[PDB]
């Protein structure tokens, strides 16, 4: 079966699961497609009101591979971008990160409209621990969902945090144990789908306008300087020693 | 007497207390005028530097009536708005939102410069429960105050929210037992009114230029979409059930 | 010896500490000429990565005298601004509060990427307790790392806060007890130290650009503001009281 399957929980939420289990849901082609795939599948069904996105395991996404930042080194690719896929979908997304997200994997949840975190498992913003900066408008994402004090911590040490620490630390979600946190979700997603689908996608967008507004010069700007960060010399030993 | 009263706490404090126990202070007319009247006997009051707006037993302001709500969708009403009313005093104004606030009613005590609230009341932006979009700028002015994640999801639910909830849920300001909350924007109202009266006018226009700046496009455009969200077939139907 | 010095911690980390006791850490001359010179020497080196800003004994900075304030009332100066200084710094600045900050002195905290408050030590922006407005984009400034509404709280009524007090309202920094604020600001600074120099100088010019943008309007603003309030009758007089 395809690692990324839609499922209906009724009233119109339904539930995109990851589980590329070889890559721990990491931005492998088979992830990328089988997201793509299934908020296609979305955008055509005109009864489905919310979308809750959520992993398997202990993981939610681990973002892009170390092999491929490795043969990034060598010039050998381009950036991937998922922002342009989730913030096309026109009704509610709930992130239920119920494990672990790294990186672009962090940022790809809180793309979402509302996000639920696991106590137990462990969030980053990892960049600045490779040792280059962050893409991907990691900092109007964070400093707009989780604050600037945390949005900055997080992205200048890069340092791995479970969702227990952002609680104490006062993060403006829920954090609740990983095996409460896609109920959670689900019981958020049906409060939201009492609500006409009309208003819903018109609420959305009136809401998501400002960061939308910013977001292609936020992504350019942090490509710019993360392409001089990413090519100097000692990158690469640093990237061999975080395997 | 009239619904809407004001006194002197001495110190150049004044408060304005709504009772229009017919409406549970709904946006009555008698509410209106009593308003725009102790507002107007502020304004001319030199001596005064600090108003404290309060309900009355167990309601802050319960918005506009359903039985309003049920006109509009018959075409026979304009849309109500007293955010000119409460942004034009030109002196710091607390909510002390001791009872429950619905709707605009929330909006109304959102708009003053600090906001009390009682901890065993209820409050909610419930324009979504019955299906259609808010009026007020109440993303602009409840992502400012309350953060864009409670504002969020206190908008796209429409639920009603007890004061300890809020608390819980890390809102920026004080949630106290209901018997406590008007005592606490008395406190609060001596200790601003210890500075003279030109410094109070200054810097009140200069912390509200930015917001205020950006308030008649988000009426506007909030405006609109109410107009589209409001006037669809089962909205008047979700307006009956809620009765 | 200078009553600013540096020191080496490891790593690229160093410590800029103000002991001008005669002041308490005041704006004299001796501590803004020693923090030039020692802002100065850390631009020129640039092995360095991270400045940990820190006082002495009971007080990181008190700001502008009283004396100084006095001499203002017969127009005999003109308004510092430490601003420039502090925000021209290219490597990221932590103010480790170890001690009292007023007025000035709280702003030149909070100017620093990350601070850390003292539980026991007292806190305030306070040209509101004198009875005129702030200088320095102080509410730029409060507003963005304090959160508008404590920020709005701190301004108007000029209040000393302890950072007990604070930490309970939900202030978004680190507030940990008096002898533990350095190490605090120390093990944070390592782990900040360990990115190469290029990236947290890339990363920090980044991060900082809208703060910036905003601030040359904001300083302008607030000192025209100061002018008219501070030039009243009655505040000669509030000075006096507050010796």
């Amino acid at each position: 079966n395809a690692v990324v399957q839609l499922t209906e929980l009724g009233n119109g939420v339904v539930q995109i699961t990851m589980k590329d289990e070889s890559s721990r849901n990491g931005f492998s082609p088979s992830i990328v497609e089988g997201l793509r795939h299934c908020f296609s599948v979305v955008a055509q069904n005109q009864q489905y009101k919310v979308v809750i996105l959520t992993g398997y395991g202990n993981y939610f996404s681990s973002g892009a591979s170390k092999e491929y930042l490795i043969r990034k080194t060598r010039g050998e690719v381009e950036v991937l971008d998922l922002s342009g896929l989730i913030l096309d979908c026109e009704i509610p997304i709930i992130a239920a990160m119920q494990g672990h997200s790294f990186g672009g994997g962090l940022l790809l949840g809180l793309y979402a409209d509302f996000v639920v975190f696991s106590q137990e498992s462990v969030y980053a913003t990892n960049f600045m621990k490779y040792g280059f900066t962050p893409v991907g408008a990691t900092s109007l994402i964070l400093r707009e969902k989780l604050g600037s004090e945390l949005a900055q911590e997080m992205i200048y040490t890069g340092e791995n945090y479970r969702g227990k620490e952002l609680a104490e630390r006062g993060i403006p979600f829920p954090v609740v144990s990983r095996q409460d946190v896609l109920n959670y979700a689900q019981q958020l997603g049906q409060k939201i789908a009492k609500s006409p689908r009309l208003s819903l996608v018109a609420l959305k967008q009136h809401l998501s306008a400002d960061i939308k507004a910013k977001f292609p010069e936020a992504i350019k700007k942090e490509l710019e300087i993360h392409q001089v960060t990413f090519n100097q010399p000692e990158i690469a030993s640093r990237i061999q020693q975080e395997f």
